[PDB]
């Protein structure tokens, strides 16, 4: 669930998830998406695209089982399709936001998603 991810984010980058990408560039966070600013926006692209894929669940609301190891992220142990997906999900967008730390941007932390341009498809 969302609580997971927020923690999932802040145990690879150190940061508190919603305070720092809860409404950053176009497509980190809450709203929708948009064409986007930067890689950190750009991993957030895709962590709401992968979260398309999923099918018999609803990932902001439904927990998931997973386990914090060796400073890795194991959400491997045996996981409904989805649940498994989510989390994978998560952990990779986890793991691609402390790759581009060094480019956040702390003047897109809020971010007005309106007038950004509007998405393609994935």
């Amino acid at each position: 669930s969302l609580v997971q991810l927020w923690k999932m984010i802040f145990q690879e980058t150190g940061k508190e998830a919603a305070k720092n990408y809860g409404l950053y560039g176009c497509n980190c966070g809450v709203g929708r998406r948009g064409k986007p600013k930067d890689a950190t926006d750009s991993c957030c692209y895709v962590h709401k695209c992968c979260y398309k894929k999923v099918t018999g669940c609803n990932p902001k609301m439904d927990s998931y089982s997973y386990s914090w190891k060796n400073k890795a992220i194991v959400c491997g142990e045996k996981n409904p399709p989805c649940l498994k997906q989510v989390c994978e999900c998560d952990k990779a967008v986890a793991i691609c936001l402390r790759e581009n730390l060094g480019t956040y941007n702390k003047k897109y932390t809020i971010y007005p998603k309106p007038f950004c341009k509007k998405a393609d498809t994935c």
